[PDB]
């Protein structure tokens, strides 16, 4: 909407206090235009007609219970977007600046977000399953990232190639919690899986085995399940990011560890440059390998390194 540009504040899924920015016409929306040609969240109001309303209100104050899972999807797009742009040089999911819009209150008890071609898109959860999605960064992240990868190298949903853009996503989402640097590790969703229970998470990229995905190749599952399991194989590929980053000793090979940095400028070369909508995990290390010759040369660490970690994971 037209209108000018304000500064609201609120609370989010956790119970912190940002920030926002809005857009002040008789009403003050959840319309960020600070970044790109803007940031616009809405509401889906229990429902599942997308996107929604845009996000209205009377003060500019967002702390009731049902304004929580708004303020923390808006804000964390955000930081996802100030990572892509100060980062990697890229202006929003499109590189011509895109407008980034979320749904939040999608459905009832909707354990899930995603990226529906269009738009970002986030239950509430079932309150023991999750709470509401958006209150994880790494989430946040990890959808808008499908986004990057849907308008890049294209990878298809399904096998090794969904795999590998669910890795992508879980891989981009970390680093953007390392980037905010509120409590990062190496976890997906933390802070918004099973309230019940402290300690775990819905994934692990440093020891995928721990929700019972695979840390190897030879462990692959190949059944028809999850689109022929892309969010399990993503723990190969996960696990190789980590290494990559952190190094490690893997089923008996070592890996020089040569950090987060590195790992991000390297993957999203590969993204952006060498992956293409049908590339195998093969395909994904040779894309790496040529990405950090690029960056770093042939004779260096980085190229090294990313040989180790593959090796250490069964990928060749
Ligand atoms: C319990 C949740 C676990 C088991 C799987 N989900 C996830 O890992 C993450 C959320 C995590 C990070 C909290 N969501 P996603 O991968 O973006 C869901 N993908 C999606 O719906 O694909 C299908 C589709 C395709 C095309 C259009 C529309 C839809
Ligand atoms: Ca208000
Ligand atoms: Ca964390
Ligand atoms: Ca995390
Ligand atoms: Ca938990
Ligand atoms: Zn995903």
């Amino acid at each position: 909407i037209t209108g000018t540009s304000t500064v609201g504040v609120g609370r989010g899924v956790l119970g912190d206090q940002k920030n926002i920015n809005t857009t002040y016409s008789t009403y003050y929306y959840l319309q960020d235009n600070t970044r790109g040609n803007g940031i616009f969240t809405y509401d889906a109001k229990y429902r599942t007609t997308l996107p929604g309303s845009l996000w209205a209100d009377a003060d500019n104050q967002f702390f009731a219970s049902y304004d929580a899972p708004a303020v923390d999807a808006h804000y964390y797009a955000g930081v996802t977007y100030d990572y892509y742009k100060n980062v990697h040089n890229r202006l929003s999911y499109d590189g011509n600046n895109a407008a980034i819009r979320s749904s939040v209150h999608y459905s009832q008890g909707y354990n899930n977000a995603f990226w529906n071609g269009s738009q970002m898109v986030y239950g509430d959860g079932d309150g023991q399953t999750f709470i509401p999605l958006s209150g994880g960064i790494d989430v946040v992240a990890h959808e808008l990232t499908h986004a990057v990868t849907d308008y890049t190298a294209g990878l298809i949903y399904q096998n090794e190639s969904g795999a590998i853009n669910e890795a992508i996503s879980d891989i981009f989402g970390t680093l953007v919690e390392f980037y905010a640097n509120k409590n990062p590790d190496w976890e997906i969703g933390e802070d918004v899986y099973t309230p019940g229970i402290s300690g775990d998470s819905l994934r692990s990229m440093s020891d995928p085995a721990k929700y019972g995905d695979p840390d190897h190749y030879s462990k692959r599952y190949t059944g028809t399940q999850d689109n022929g399991g892309v969010h399990i194989n993503s723990g190969i590929i996960n696990k190789a990011a980590y290494l990559i980053s952190q190094g490690g000793t893997h089923y008996g090979v070592s890996v020089v560890g040569i950090g987060r940095d590195k790992l991000g400028k390297i993957f999203y070369r590969a993204l952006t440059q060498y992956l293409t909508p049908t590339s195998n995990f093969s395909q994904l290390r040779a894309a790496a390998v040529q990405s950090a010759t690029d960056l770093y040369g042939s004779t260096s660490q980085e190229v090294a390194s990313v040989k180790q970690a593959f090796d250490a994971v069964g990928v060749k």
